[PDB]
């Protein structure tokens, strides 16, 4: 009667750690959602057949509104797993789902796999100055959301690194490129004209994480915003003040302009 | 003509993810690295047996002085694994061994792992709020850094939690406790006075994340100070205004006292 909450990893089915997998195997029933991010190098038949359970796809809303009446139940008298992608704690709100475990009298255990949040350290910037993160939501009608963008003028005020998470609608198999996300924020510039998001602002770009050929790459708005980082998830970075060894990560690795290597002291 | 950097994970031998494990055993020559941090959960031993080839230890100045010597010569005939503890490139310093291979006319590639930066998602803060991350360091002879202070003031005043890592003497296996970072900054608050960090300031301390079984406890520092958190390394927190679900995490899952749920929220 314990609740496994197991994490899947950045692109493929291997992502997930030893420790994961073993676990996984021994579960007698297996929960999965795919709406919190996109593994775009795996499907669920690959993972299905690694772990060697049938994996039973839970939308947002059987989560979100039924978690405590489609998974629980199972897992008061057997070994439950719940899997996502990624970590199944970061950038969701899975954490609450260990609060209904607990109310339920379920024992709920965690285990990690590599994380976006993490994985930025491919980037070459320091992942101790990231500040408050964002993600860039697709405007849902006449509503515009534009939240993030302030998140942006605090952290580059403050000389920090911005991570913004894109959007993702799964159900219609909409991933917001980084392109999207540049074009998105150039708009919101234009309302609030605060000088945070132009075309002369520098920016990082990291596709496919955890692939082994992820796409890296660093530049000004006007030049990437039109350029093609293959296929989602992409997600963005407005980085702060750089150290010179990050710029010089950013231009041996990422391909950015020489030129900001000369940091403005 | 290969090198990969391998992250290993939070823990222990298990932590690793199973495209880590897999590619490490197709490798020619395997090096791993234990001064940046360590695996408290485990040993060289049995991270060694599990992947079933001899292991070369390199020593800090092995890596940052020669690994162009050591590791990168070697990797031009063969497949070369670079195994360290958490997530490739999480420590600010690995990001140039990148360069180095490139100079060096050799492909490398990363194979993430779980870090701390996200698994802290399992204190129930959520991640988007952490702010600028810092380090908690000893002070020594003519050198008292109080940094870490002014991260926290930054933060908190922003609404932001505060991830802190706390010193260690890695080839020692020596770690600060979360019970001597506490003091430390109190007394750096004595001398600040900026009230950041008092016997009232609600803190949340996480050992040994990567573990089915870690210590995950939040209160307020008067009461936690002389608490027995276990079995290091610690993870320190100081959150910020808390979100309703946050506290209720920690009141759940990390014992914190009711009171949170009116004072910090
Ligand atoms: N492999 C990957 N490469 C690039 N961005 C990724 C990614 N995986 C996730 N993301 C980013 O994060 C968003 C999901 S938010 C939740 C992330 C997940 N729990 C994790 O720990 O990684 C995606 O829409 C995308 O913007
Ligand atoms: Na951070």
């Amino acid at each position: 009667m314990v609740l496994y909450f197991i994490g899947l990893g950045l692109y493929d089915e291997r992502d997930i750690t030893v420790k994961g997998l073993e676990i996984a195997k021994k579960c007698d029933y297996v929960f999965a959602e795919f709406y919190t991010s996109l593994m775009a190098g795996t499907t669920l038949g690959r993972i299905q057949k690694l772990i060697g359970k049938e994996i039973r796809v839970l939308s947002r809303e059987d989560v979100e509104l039924n978690f405590e009446n489609i998974v629980l139940p199972l897992a008061k008298e057997n070994d439950v797993a719940f899997l996502t992608p990624g970590d199944p704690l970061v950038a969701t709100t899975h954490a609450e789902l260990r609060i209904r475990a607990k109310r339920a009298g379920v024992e709920s255990y965690v285990i990690h796999a590599p994380s976006i949040y993490s994985a930025v350290g491919i980037t070459g910037l320091h992942i101790y100055k990231f500040g408050k993160s964002a993600t860039v939501a697709y405007p849902m009608g006449n509503w515009f959301p534009t939240s993030y963008y302030d998140v942006i003028k605090e952290n580059a005020e403050r000389g920090l690194h911005t991570l913004l998470f894109l959007d993702i609608k799964a159900e219609k198999r909409m991933y917001m490129t980084a392109n999207e996300a540049m074009e998105l924020l150039l708009k919101v510039e234009d309302m609030k004209k605060g000088g945070v998001f132009t075309d002369d602002t520098l920016v990082v770009v990291l596709a496919r994480a955890g692939s082994l050929n992820p796409t890296i790459r660093a530049g000004y708005v006007k030049d990437l915003i039109r350029e093609d980082f293959g296929d989602p998830p992409h997600i963005l970075i407005v980085p702060g003040k750089l150290h010179i060894v990050e710029a010089e990560y950013l231009v041996e690795i990422a391909g950015a302009p020489r030129e900001i290597l000369r940091v403005n002291v």
